[PDB]
């Protein structure tokens, strides 16, 4: 109702299609369920059939009061276990406090991190600080919002030293029927994305990145085509003459099936084709 998502509108649609599902021939699974009772069940994990590579994770979240109290816990059965709590200032509207803590199984290593930021209807900025044992690091992320213009800046300051450890920048541009999302990884990595939707049922997306220092440029094109039902067919391609295809269609009333396939014409004929399966969605009534 107040202070809409600006950081998420930096390039979610672009990165969503740009991040080609890693087709390792395995099966992914993800189900999220939230209710107005403070109880939130979040399950995320993957399983490899071709090879013995299956790992599942369980995350417990809580949702109390619309925009009041939120808790996020991430515990892995095989991986590391950790939890986090988020509280929204009642009197100090806009003040958001999130405290997370990581813990290793049968290790004793405990990591504490505190995140404090403020969200304004005009702009949303937040500062996070991760406390480590070998060297604590700070992660700051500030997003600016403008009528039609969007901006986002996120970088981490190197506590162990007197300088920044990592710098990330991203620009968001919203237009009538045009959407442009740019993003650069530090002063050494710079890239951009351009999404154009056609009048008809044809969506177009573009994403490319360039590594400063060398003349190596990488670009990719991905489009989406809706058939009619709950099944949509998407296509993608890499500058390396790579043929990509992703089919997203819902199966059951709560879970969606996502298919991905990558064919590298570089040796796809004298080699093989890549396939990736993964189901993601939310469990509701
Ligand atoms: N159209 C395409 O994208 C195609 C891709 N491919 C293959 O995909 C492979 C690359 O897969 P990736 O490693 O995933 O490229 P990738 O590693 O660049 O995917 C991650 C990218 O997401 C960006 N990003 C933006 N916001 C993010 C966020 N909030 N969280 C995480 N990441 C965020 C990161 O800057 C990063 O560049 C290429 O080798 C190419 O052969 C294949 C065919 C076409």
């Amino acid at each position: 109702m107040a202070v809409p998502p600006t950081y998420a509108d930096l390039g979610k649609s672009a990165r969503d299609v740009f991040t080609k599902g890693y087709g390792f021939g395995l099966i992914k699974l993800d189900l999220k369920t939230k209710s107005e009772n403070g109880l939130e069940f979040t399950s995320s994990g993957s399983a490899n059939t071709e090879t013995t590579k299956v790992t599942g994770s369980l995350e417990t979240k809580y949702r109390w009061t619309e925009y009041g109290l939120t808790f996020t816990e991430k515990w892995n059965t095989d991986n590391t276990l950790g939890t986090e709590i988020t509280v929204e200032d009642q009197l100090a509207r806009g003040l958001k406090l999130t405290f997370d803590s990581s813990f290793s199984p049968n290790t004793g290593k405990k990591n504490a991190k505190i995140k404090t930021g403020y969200k304004r209807e005009h702009i949303n900025l937040g500062c996070d600080m991760d406390f480590d044992i070998a060297g604590p690091s700070i992660r700051g992320a500030l997003v600016l919002g403008y009528e039609g213009w969007l901006a986002g800046y996120q970088m981490n300051f190197e506590t162990a030293k007197s300088r920044v450890t990592q710098s990330n920048f991203a620009v968001g541009y919203k237009t009538d029927e045009f959407q442009l999302h740019t993003n650069v990884n530090d002063g050494t990595e710079f890239g951009g994305s351009i999404y154009q939707k056609v009048n008809k049922k044809l969506e177009t997306a573009v994403n490319l990145a360039w590594t400063a220092g060398n003349s190596n440029t990488r670009f990719g094109i991905a489009a989406k085509y809706q058939i009619d039902p709950d099944a949509c067919f998407s296509a993608k391609v890499n500058n390396s003459s790579l043929i990509g295809l992703g089919y997203t269609q819902t199966l059951k009333p709560g879970i969606k099936l996502t298919l991905s396939a990558l064919l590298d014409g570089k040796n796809v004929n004298a080699g093989g084709h890549k396939l990736g399966l993964g189901l993601e969605f939310q469990a509701l009534e």
